[PDB]
Parts: C-alpha cells; structure tokens; sequence
C-alpha cells in the first residue's frame, strides 16, 4: 500500500558507487536529475524537509530506489580531502559549520534524533551548499551513547564539535594516531583534542562546550548556528587569514 511518494520504476533512468548499495547520478522521468541509492522504514526522510537536510524526490519499494535532490559536489569528507581543500578559509568553515548547525537546529526542533553526524554524511552542492545527509563509529559518538546507548539530540551535539575537527583540519581523521580504544579511555579520563593548528581559541572554546561531560550542558544547535553565523563580527572579528586557515 504505496503513499504518495511512490514512483514506477520505469520512470528512473552514471556511478559514484560505494557505501553498505552505490549511488548513481540518474534522470527522473527524462526532465529532472536525481541521485539514487540502490531498511526502508526513508519514512523519516518523508517527515523531514529544510533547506539544509537534502532532500527526498522519491522512493520505489518492490529492486529499491531511494531518489533526492543531486548534491553536484559529493560527500564533505571528499570534498575536503580533494583538490579545493587546499583553497578553503576559516570563513568558508565556518560558513559550512553553520549550514549544518542549521540543519541540525531543525532536526532538534522537529524532536528527532541523528546519531551519526559526521563530515561523511554531509552532502555539499553548488557554491559550498552543505546539507545533513545519511540517518556507530565511536570517534565521532559521545561517550554516555557509545557506551550505554543514550543517543540524543546532546549526543548529536557532542558529534558536531567533532565534525568542527573534520572542518578545521581540512578532512583529518580526528583524534589522529589513537584508535578506538585509546580515545574511549583516554576520553573517559577526560582528555579533549587541542586547538588544531591556525584555529582561534574561540572555535576551539566552542569544540570544548560541545564536549562537556553533562549532556544537559552541551549547547543547542540553534545556539550553535547564531554563533557560527555571526562568528567574524561578534567573536573573531579582527581575523587575518594564514596559510591553512
Ligand atoms: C563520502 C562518500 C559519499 O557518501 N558520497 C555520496 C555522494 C552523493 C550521494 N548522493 C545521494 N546519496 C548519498 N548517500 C546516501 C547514503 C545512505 C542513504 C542514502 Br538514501 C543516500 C550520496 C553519498
């Protein structure tokens, strides 16, 4: 029993592959381009609609097809370990982070819950369009969900400082040269990434406030992108740019 969303799948006619089924670059109905991923249960993707979650065309459910908005740039892990990396300014970052602190904010305000944001599902389009994408890998999860399950909207935060390493370090792995038991252990103990390398104390103040211990008293997302948006007049405003950053 189809809803609305439901398309033939005759009516989906170039890979970018990988991941748990691949993804291609496709044509919807000969007019309008689309990715497609070739579970279900998408119903949250249903649900959902803001300007920086990407966003559901269409699924087919007999040989299934999930079909989205075509985000031209791929994932921002790539698109930060590729050639225009090397290009990108704290501004440009930090611009990022807000898309996605935004996103976030609708998805803390609609009352769900990501549980694995990271710089690997974020989709980046055209003019440096960030988009949270893709619905778990210890380095990026608090503690209290990595360890007891306690996943929340303050989890999700607790990844988004992560995801700031990811920004400020153009794509490096974070906690880099520890493995996943060293960083459960030497988190528990209390230890925290330092200020990466050209990035002001403030972007790194904000990590920290990210990664408190207390869920409760971790920052809201709406918190975040008002920060993030206002970053260069209100918190940073006599920034010069370097070399990296
Ligand atoms: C970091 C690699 C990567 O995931 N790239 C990527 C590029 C484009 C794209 N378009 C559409 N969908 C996805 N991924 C995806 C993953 C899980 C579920 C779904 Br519906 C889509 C990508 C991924």
């Amino acid at each position: 029993a189809k809803d609305a969303w439901e398309i033939p799948r005759e009516s989906l006619r170039v890979k970018l592959g990988q991941g748990c089924g691949e993804v291609w670059m496709g044509t919807w109905n000969g007019t309008t381009r689309v990715a497609i991923k070739t579970f279900l249960q998408a119903q949250v993707m249903k649900k959902l609609r803001h300007e920086k979650l990407v966003q559901l065309y269409a699924v087919v459910s007999e040989p299934i097809y999930i079909v989205t908005e075509y985000m031209s740039k791929g994932c921002l892990l790539d698109f930060l370990k590729g050639e225009m990396g090397k290009y990108l300014r704290l501004p440009q970052l930090v611009d990022m982070a807000a898309q996605i602190a935004s996103g976030m904010a609708y998805v803390e305000r609609m009352n769900y819950v990501h549980r694995d944001l990271r710089a690997a599902n974020i989709l980046v389009g055209e003019n440096l369009v960030c988009k949270v994408a893709d619905f778990f890998p210890i380095k990026w999860t608090a503690p209290e969900a990595a360890l007891y399950g306690r996943f929340t909207i303050k989890s999700d935060v607790w990844s988004f400082g992560i995801l700031l390493t990811e920004l400020t370090t153009k794509g490096r792995v974070p906690y880099p040269g520890m493995v996943n038991r060293e960083v459960l252990d030497q988190v528990e103990r209390g230890y925290r990434m330092p200020c990466p390398p050209e990035c002001p104390e403030s972007l790194h103040d904000l990590m920290c406030q990210c990664w408190r211990k207390d869920p409760e008293e971790r920052p809201t997302f709406e918190y975040l992108q008002a920060f993030l948006e206002d970053y260069f007049t209100s918190t940073e405003p006599q920034y010069q740019p370097g070399e990296n950053l």
